[PDB]
């Protein structure tokens, strides 16, 4: 369960070792900014990759990356390949062709992709909160789960599903994976009682129209600066946070930005604080809506800043309201919202470079 | 595709003809004032032939089905309940692990696998479904059997078709997601996943009718109906029986009296201008579910399922109406990118209940 970041040529001679004479699997998990490339093996899973810039801003510069490392790698290395896996921050169909994307222009096509990377049969590009289910899929079989996951609070359905303690496994039962960053990523687990199996599959909650509560005022207000009716990732993403604090502080001081803003809050900012509280508000809209839609046994919050905003979630008073929020629907008159058992990724981790390797499994 | 609908004695005596002599799949579709329950075989070539007994839920009772196994049982050859190889139901409500089912809005009790007769489900190869689950894989029943073209019908055609499929719209399920929506009673849906590595479709069973209903430009009629409610509308309240009756209280204001939704459809066929109004409104809730599922779940295609649906083919034959729904569709924010115009939409346009083949279906993968 570890990855080390390394550099190209030291790749090169980490692969060369003995304990890397075994069958491997290539991934990658690529951001708008940057891109992690490398190999995985096998009772430990380990894997070393080497980063790369997306500079050019463009999906297609991957193919110069792969190109690269084939060139700088023996044959023995290569031939060793089983499987190619790689995520991208955008919607991806046929498990083949990649956005388009809103950070990056350009399009993901598998078919483009070198095959002693990408073995035909055994290669798939993802979605990054796909890759990111498998993930949490890999630490769940990992029987690390409760290293990297917290419960925020248990729900009524996990005792009656469940012999193990809550946040101890990832459950037989759904689970909607959410990754409320820079973009607001979505992908449940499903469950299938059937086979026992969990598949992932690819959501775009984010781009849900809002459906309102008693904030009518406060979405007409986006609504009239956006030109576009709010979705969900209008108010939880960056730009999100940053337009909560510009309508707390009513021009009083002046505005920053979205990691300003938690710093600040971390801080003890009470405008800030006021900030962040208004975006976790419409983060447990989502929640309580796809609670109903999906019926899922548990949501898991993940991502970096998930981890390192720790400290907004630990806070008894932020928690009991997020909580009070996750219930705000009318099916909670059912006790529908009140099923779901929330968790909150609490120790860093790429899932979604082991979730293209988990991913991998399945196909091989 | 076949179902003949027969009596407890009549069926009794079928099953013991040498057609039947053959391994059985015990099903049964439960709804709010029937439940048709029997057997299914599998006939050549891909055919499927069902033979079920009509019962009354008389009792609005979920848990007087385990009264009709029990009255299956006893009633009937012990040499036919031998050939029994797997049993699967289907219940109006949401179903946990295959095995607990409810609470239900129009019966009461719980569907509890645990509590059912052996002999009809056998362990390790019984299941209770959601309704629409069971819809879902009677679709797939339909798609295996080579007749989905028999069956449904397209509305229009979406941009992403022919970008994944040579064959014509309508005529294969289509290799992607394909989302089940079933506007009757309650607004049924279900989620046809498509597994692109492995080529399968799986089932995931949704409750998209229960979400708020997100704005448009509609704030005082969505109002409207919250200050009858009590409770923030759900796509459900606009598109059911009683949505329908609401859109058509609002078309008329008092100067007729309310009459039912099956009265206002019937009206609508014979060209009452404001039962067709009501009838328009009610579609228009139904296409947004559609528009934010579009987004939400990036289906290849989305299927209108029902009795309902193949009854009321008047309103969809008609282009101008076919046209309002086409642009609802559309109205959403992510079209400024086509994501909603890349959907083919479909609907049921010859009678079968898919939920029997469905239930059949499913029990194909626990056998
Ligand atoms: O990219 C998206 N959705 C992405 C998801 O796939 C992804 O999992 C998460 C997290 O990384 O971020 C979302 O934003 O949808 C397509 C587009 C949304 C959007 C928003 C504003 C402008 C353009 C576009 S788009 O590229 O059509
Ligand atoms: O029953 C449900 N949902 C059901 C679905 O499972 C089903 O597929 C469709 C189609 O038949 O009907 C929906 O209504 O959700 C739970 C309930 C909703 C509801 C609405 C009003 C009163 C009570 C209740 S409930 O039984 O909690």
């Amino acid at each position: 369960m570890n990855i080390k970041e390394l550099s190209l040529h030291e790749l090169c001679e980490e692969l060369k070792t003995p304990a890397w004479n075994v069958p491997l699997t290539f991934v990658g998990d690529v951001g708008g900014t940057s891109a992690r490339m490398g190999f995985v093996r096998e009772d430990s899973v380990h894997a070393c990759v080497t980063r790369y810039s997306m500079k050019r801003k463009d999906i297609t510069e991957l193919i110069e990356f792969f190109n690269e490392i084939i060139e700088l790698m023996p044959a023995s290395v290569i031939k060793r390949v089983k499987a190619g896996v790689i995520n991208v921050p955008g919607p991806v169909t046929g498990g083949a062709v990649g956005g388009p994307f809103n950070n990056l222009k350009g399009i993901a096509r598998l078919s483009d992709y070198p095959k002693a990377l990408f073995p035909p049969g055994r290669s798939a590009i993802l979605n990054d909160l796909e890759a990111g289910g498998f993930g949490v899929l890999a630490v769940s079989d990992a029987h690390v789960f409760s290293e990297y996951f917290g419960v925020m609070w248990e729900g009524t359905q996990w005792r009656t599903c469940e012999q193990e303690p809550a946040g101890s496994v990832i459950g037989r039962g759904r689970c909607l994976v959410l990754a409320p960053g820079t973009g607001l990523g979505s992908s449940l687990i499903y469950y299938n009682p059937m086979n026992q199996q969990h598949i992932v599959v690819p959501l775009e909650l984010g781009s849900q129209t809002i459906p309102m509560r008693k904030d009518i005022d406060y979405i007409q207000t986006l609504h009239a600066e956006l030109k576009l009716l709010p979705n969900y990732e209008n108010m939880v993403s960056g730009a999100g946070l940053e337009f909560h604090y510009r309508q707390v502080v009513r021009g009083s001081r002046p505005p920053c930005s979205a990691g300003e803003i938690a710093k600040l809050a971390s801080e003890g900012d009470a405008n800030a604080c006021k900030a962040m509280k208004k975006y976790h508000e419409y983060l447990m809209r989502v929640g309580s809506e796809a609670s109903m839609a999906l019926l899922p046994l548990t949501i898991v919050l993940v991502g970096d800043n998930i981890v390192n905003n720790a400290f907004f979630y630990r806070n008894p008073q932020n928690l009991k309201e997020m909580h009070r929020e996750a219930l705000n629907h009318e099916m909670e008159r059912f006790g529908f919202q009140s099923r779901v058992t929330y968790l909150r990724q609490k120790k860093l981790l790429n899932l979604n470079l082991m979730g293209c390797y988990r991913c991998g499994l399945d196909l091989s």
